[PDB]
């Protein structure tokens, strides 16, 4: 539950029509913490567990608090763990519809990761949902070089991390709802478009 590496332990042979990678946040456990299992829980309700792959970025990405500080809000060797799975996904699975997430820390990182990606590999993923984003100020609600109609933020009222502080207060642990609600719908509907658009051509 916790902890999902379907797509790392995944082949060719058997690949879904989605696969989901997603961060978590600063201090917790698995590779999903909290709010990843649930988003993961309604992709595989919509999709079948065959037909979609969760992956949480583990690895190099140890969500270590002081990585809050670094200027995109994580390291380069998480950014690097990330980019992995986008390209093991690309490589195994290259008709695959790809999405994205991540909170806190690991919502830095998702954006930055999705930023960095092969532009062929970003056109894949067809939408991010960001918990709790610690750059929603600085990247103005945004994820750099990625559309906005492909990007939700979650950011409650009071959750100073949205509004350029370094400051965790209670707002900030309360993505429970968006996860397994508001998130995974929006995921299901931009997936959804983006596998009927492939079956077009």
């Amino acid at each position: 539950s916790i902890t999902r590496n379907d797509l790392a332990n995944g082949n060719s042979g058997s690949c879904p029509g989605v696969i989901f990678i997603y961060a978590r946040g600063s201090t917790e456990s698995g590779n999903l913490g909290t709010l990843g299992p649930r988003v993961a829980s309604k992709l595989e309700a919509k999709y079948g567990k065959n037909g979609v792959w969760i992956q949480g970025v583990g690895g190099a990405y140890r969500a270590t608090l002081g990585d809050n500080a670094l200027p995109r809000g994580t390291s380069s060797a998480a950014i690097r763990e990330m980019l992995g799975h986008f390209s093991d996904a690309n490589q195994k699975c290259p008709d695959a519809v790809l999405i994205a997430g991540g909170y806190s820390q690991g919502a830095a990182l998702a954006a930055a990761s999705v930023t960095d990606v092969d532009a062929g590999i970003r056109e894949k993923i067809a939408g991010a949902v960001l918990f709790g984003y610690t750059k929603n100020l600085q990247n103005r609600g945004k994820i750099p070089s990625y559309p906005e109609d492909r990007t939700k933020v979650f950011c409650n009222t009071g959750d100073l991390v949205c509004t350029g502080s370094l400051i965790v207060a209670a707002p900030h642990l309360a993505y429970q709802s968006a996860a397994s609600g508001a998130a995974p719908e929006f995921l299901i509907q931009k997936a959804d478009a983006a596998g009927a658009a492939a079956a077009a051509l």
